């Protein structure tokens, strides 16, 4: 019934050629629920993004997608959080997870950017602090630690995808739960997903 969460941001690059990257596994997910929720979102200079507000279990939501680089995300999730009022605590930025596989998905508390590039930037932009909330997408990982780059701005095969795609469809049920129900039973669900 009581939940933390005020802003959702999905991480993305910008354009017709990065939309189905691995990189924007985020934004796939703010994209999704945007459709279930018929909201359109607007193109806001101000805010560096893509935003829009819905309203779940009586709950108001904000959603961003930034349209700045990757690496400059903190831009656009900082203009809009001190606009709206919105702490760092109360924020979920969704993103891909190196260190999950194809299929699962996590909500998680806080902790270090692990190498991503958005996730560093925003920590930064919020006044170097950690303690918002992700949505860590599974993306898998490269067998060889100088390829993490070309493997995130790759596009998944095929099969890899439907397992992506479905992931991010649980977690948009689960980010549903998350308004109703909270925290607690929206991460007791997600987090015995998989994908198979």
């Amino acid at each position: 019934v009581s939940q933390p969460i005020k802003l959702l941001v999905g991480l993305a690059n910008p354009g017709p050629e990065y939309a189905k990257t691995r990189h924007n596994a985020g934004a796939w997910v703010v994209e999704e629920l945007a459709r279930i929720h018929n909201v359109t979102l607007k193109n806001e200079p101000k805010f560096f993004g893509l935003t829009g507000r819905l309203l779940i279990n009586s709950q108001e939501l904000r959603v961003l997608i930034p349209t700045t680089f990757m690496n400059l995300s903190g831009k656009a999730i900082a203009a809009l959080a001190n606009f709206y009022q919105i702490k760092p605590e109360e924020i979920m930025v969704a993103h891909d997870e190196l260190d999950l596989p194809p299929g699962v998905a996590k909500f998680k508390q806080g902790g270090g950017h692990g190498g991503h590039n958005g996730l560093k930037d925003t920590i930064s932009k919020l006044g170097n602090n950690k303690e918002f909330y992700r949505l860590r997408l599974g993306i898998g990982h490269p067998g060889h630690k100088d390829k993490v780059a070309g493997y995130v701005l790759g596009k998944a095969p095929a099969k890899e995808q439907e397992c992506l795609d479905a992931a991010v469809d649980e977690s948009v049920r689960c980010l549903e739960i998350l308004m109703k129900d909270g925290l607690t039973k929206a991460q007791n669900r997600l987090h015995t997903f998989k994908a198979e």
